[PDB]
């Protein structure tokens, strides 16, 4: 059950429960960005990190950032054999731009567990 | 552990109902009528609270047939399973057309997502 | 545990993982399409499949197209009992349209694990 948190600069922080309790862990900005206005930007973290077994990372919106800045994530799929540096994709779709400094909280991951070793089999029907 | 609590809040909230007992998810009901305005967002009240089984988050995830023909992605997203107040959806409308809610009306489903709550973090110098 | 694939037509590719430790198997669009500047649109596959019990079928995007092109998935929930055709809602965030060629891989199916078997208490207080 080990989440494995490589810290690749100074300017990275470690992922943080928003509570005890959090599903997931907040992700921070490594460096300043802004999200234009209907518009999409990639969020460096200086962050990289293996998940548990059994899981992948899904990079998960923060609701507040949502409601007030109109902000969600994309893309999400973080493998647990990445070992390259974790972005954040961000959406958004408010009328005005997100200003994001390094040190700002952008994103929960979430160690979602999942079936990644299925048999695939091709049926007829599945009726 | 396989038990879903659910405390309703107001005489028009519609406790979650799941009908095939092999659907992934709970259908949630709208509490009050609203509307999402075209190329905007809003928050959508269901009147009801819950805690989710022990290894579970609940992902508030989307309805299929919103997306498709109304516009409508479902935002946010992520309730905790010690979460105590009123469970809200927030929408966003990606369409050009307002879309209206009116109290009973399903709005997304909730999914009693599996993850690793009680990972232990450690921070090394490489992952190799 | 076993995913379970139906083809319905000559143009449908059997869903492929991208490495062999990915956690998604990848998508393929059956048929053309363009999902339009600003708004969505739907991709056929051609596949029908039965997730492993204890989970559903998530449809996830490809970071790729999320970065380069604006694409997002909508919907994306495919319950263990559906066995209608997976269709893959794409919403495009961009200002430019989105071509999608037949054997484009369009987003990632993730079979994410659930509890699917819980009991519904009604209670006064949590
Ligand atoms: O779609 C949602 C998301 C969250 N919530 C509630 C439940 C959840 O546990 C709580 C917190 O969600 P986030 O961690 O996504 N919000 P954020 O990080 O902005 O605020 P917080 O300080 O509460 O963690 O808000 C909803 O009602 N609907
Ligand atoms: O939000 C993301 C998504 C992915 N990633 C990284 C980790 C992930 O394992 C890797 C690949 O993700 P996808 O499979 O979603 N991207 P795509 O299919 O476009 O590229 P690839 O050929 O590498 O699989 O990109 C991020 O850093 N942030
Ligand atoms: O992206 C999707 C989402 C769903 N589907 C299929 C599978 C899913 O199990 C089925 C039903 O989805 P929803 O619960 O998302 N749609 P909704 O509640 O609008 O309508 P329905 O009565 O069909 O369930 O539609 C897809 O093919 N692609
Ligand atoms: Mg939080
Ligand atoms: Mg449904
Ligand atoms: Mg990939």
């Amino acid at each position: 059950k080990v989440l494995k948190i490589q810290l690749r600069s100074a300017s990275a922080t470690v992922p943080t429960k928003g509570s005890a309790t959090a599903a997931g862990y907040d992700i921070y900005a490594s460096q300043d960005i802004t999200i234009p206005a209907m518009g999409q930007g990639m969020v460096s973290t200086d962050i990289s990190f293996t998940v548990p077994v059994g899981t992948y990372g899904r990079i998960a919106p923060r609701s507040g950032l949502a409601v007030k800045n109109g902000i969600q994530t994309g893309a999400g799929v973080v493998d647990r054999d990445y070992t390259g540096e974790v972005k954040v994709v961000l959406f958004n779709h408010s009328q005005r731009d997100f200003a994001i400094k390094k040190g700002d909280r952008v994103a929960q991951l979430i160690l979602e567990k999942i079936v990644d070793d299925a048999q695939i089999v091709v049926v007829d029907s599945l009726e």
